[PDB]
Parts: structure tokens; C-alpha cells; sequence
């Protein structure tokens, strides 16, 4: 892979460009302030004079409406939630943006699945950190950063990647490491990780483990203690010292258990289903279903949150977290 650090990257490509950050939720704030603190020219563009507008004022910005911001911008950054970007594009960007302004994303989804079709004469690129806004901001203020991907969809200027890298540097990501990718790769791999491990997989692995124990008649409190509680320690080990360093740190009994049973539980049949999930991302099926579900108000997401909240694992979880923290 092509890996860039702060030493590898010049800010000069985006010096004396007006950067319009569209949105001022936690991600937009973080990038806006980091960029401003890095000495760049930042404007904040918003649709409504509401919460986010007032926050931006409190942070010493003078926000403008999107239509105005994009009109003077050389670089326009979409940092509103992905599922709202098409409406912002159509309502307040496409027909207002400075001609030839760069279009910049933090996820490849809308461009990759052709939800937005950009002008032919704009550079289109991405800087994709994988950390919540507050961490992007605090790491930067401490002199560090979080790692990111960079990608380019359209290189009209000749210099798109260098501009993307400059933005990555300006928000602090190059202090940690920037990995070059593509919009296709970031989008497909991002969605796949969410679904099979980061959110879906771990969640249901936890539920299925806990529920196994509870069905067999063990105390739910114990089952939670023996399946959820210690997960933070494990995943901390992995994050710091890899799977090997994790296995070295646990007891001999745990090492043997894990090494012998892991591949029995997560076996070929799981791997085959992982291929299917990936296929449905790659084909565009997932994106289509998700559009439709979002546009209906996410009723599936909300129903399942509600069901989850009232489940044994969550009510037991709540009680014990209460205890561990009267």
C-alpha cells in the first residue's frame, strides 16, 4: 500500500483556497476547526439557522447558507450524514457551486453507487477517517491524529490526490498515517466491516453466546459477566499487540480453548455467508435496499432497537453497569 505521513505531504496545494465545510455536526466541526487551526481558509455552509449554525457562531465562524458558501468555494466538503447528501447536492450545490470547485467526501458511498453524479470538470476526492469527530478534534489538539484513507474519483486538475493529502494533513490524519485507496474499495470494505464484524457480527456473536448460556439455565448475570464484560480487555490487546499478543496474554486454558474452538464456531459456512454479504454490497443490492429503507424512515432499524432494548441481555446489562458504576 501507499502510506503517507506528515513528512510526505505538503499543505501548499490548498493554501489560499476557500474550503467550504458543509455541515457542523461532530464530524464537520472537527474538520472545520482542525483546518482553521492549521491555517487554512474555512467557511461553514448550512441549510438552516438552527443548532449547528449557533455552534458554528460560538466557535467563531460566520456560517452561511450552502448555496452561498459553495459559490465562493474552491473545495467543497460534504460532512452531512450520507443519506441527506443527495438532497443537499440537488437543492443547494449542483447549480450553485463555483464552476470547477473540488468535491470532497469522507465516505465513497454516494459517488460510488452513483447517488450523486459529479460534474466532469471537478476533481472529486475523499479523506476517510474512522473515528468519531470528537476524537478527530482532540487528537489533532494534542499534536496527534487518527489514521485515514485517501482516494480520488476524478482527477481533472492533475493534482487531486495531492489536495486530498493536504486536507488529510490539515485535519491531523497524516500524523498517524494515510493509506491510499479508491472510492470502490473504501465503500465496499467499509460496508462489509460494519455488517459482518464491527456492528452486526460482534453484536450477534455476543447475543448468541449470552442466549446459549441463558437457554441452558445459567444465571443471566453470570452469563453477561462471562461473555461481555472481559471483551474490552481482549479487544484492547488486539488493538495494541495483535491477535498473537492477545493470545500470549490470556491464560493457557483460554489460549487452548480459543485456538481449538474459534474455527469450529466461525467455520466455512460463516465464510460462505460472508461472501454473500460482500456480493450484495458489490452488486449494489445493499445500497438500493438501504436507500429505500431510509426513505421510508428506517422503521426496521427503529423496531429492532426497541426490541433489543427490552431484551434480557440489555436489561441485565443495564443492571450490572448500574452496579459496577450503588
Amino acid at each position: 500500500a501507499k502510506i503517507y505521513k506528515d513528512e510526505d505531504i505538503s499543505l501548499e496545494p490548498i493554501k489560499n483556497k476557500t474550503i467550504a465545510i458543509l455541515g457542523y455536526g461532530s464530524q464537520g466541526r472537527a474538520w472545520a476547526l482542525n483546518l482553521r487551526d492549521s491555517g487554512l481558509n474555512v467557511v461553514v455552509g448550512l441549510e438552516r439557522q438552527g443548532d449547528s449554525w449557533r455552534r458554528a457562531i460560538d466557535d467563531g465562524f460566520k456560517p452561511m447558507y450552502t448555496k452561498d458558501a459553495v459559490a465562493i468555494a474552491d473545495i467543497i466538503v460534504f460532512l452531512v450524514p450520507d443519506m441527506v447528501q443527495k438532497s443537499l447536492w440537488l437543492n443547494s450545490v449542483k447549480d450553485f457551486m463555483k464552476k470547477g470547485a473540488d468535491l470532497v467526501f469522507a465516505h465513497g458511498f454516494n459517488i460510488h453507487f452513483k447517488i450523486i453524479e459529479p460534474p466532469k470538470d471537478s476533481d472529486v476526492y475523499m479523506i476517510a477517517p474512522k473515528s468519531p469527530g470528537p476524537i478527530v478534534r482532540r487528537s489533532y489538539e494534542m499534536g496527534g491524529g487518527v489514521p485515514a484513507l485517501v482516494a480520488v474519483y476524478q482527477n481533472v486538475s492533475g493534482e487531486a490526490l495531492q489536495k486530498a493529502l493536504a486536507i488529510a494533513k490539515g485535519i491531523g490524519c497524516a500524523r498517524a498515517g494515510v493509506i491510499e485507496s479508491t472510492f470502490k474499495e473504501e465503500t465496499e470494505t467499509d460496508l462489509f466491516g460494519e455488517q459482518v464484524i464491527l456492528v452486526g457480527g460482534i453484536m450477534e456473536l455476543i447475543k448468541a453466546s449470552f442466549e446459549t448460556l441463558v437457554e441452558e439455565g445459567y444465571q443471566p448475570e453470570v452469563a453477561y459477566f462471562e461473555t461481555v464484560n472481559e471483551l474490552k480487555l481482549i479487544v484492547d490487546l488486539i488493538y495494541e499487540k495483535g491477535l498473537t499478543g492477545m493470545l500470549r496474554a490470556v491464560s493457557d486454558t483460554a489460549k487452548y480453548g480459543g485456538i481449538t474452538v474459534g474455527k469450529f464456531i466461525i467455520d466455512k459456512s460463516v465464510r460462505d455467508k460472508m461472501k454473500i454479504v460482500l456480493e450484495r454490497i458489490r452488486s449494489g443490492e445493499f445500497a438500493r435496499e438501504w436507500i429505500k429503507e431510509y426513505e421510508r424512515g428506517m422503521p426496521t432499524v427503529f423496531k429492532e432497537l426497541s426490541e433489543l432494548e427490552g431484551s434480557t441481555i440489555e436489561t441485565v446489562g443495564r443492571k450490572l453497569r448500574e452496579m459496577m458504576f450503588g
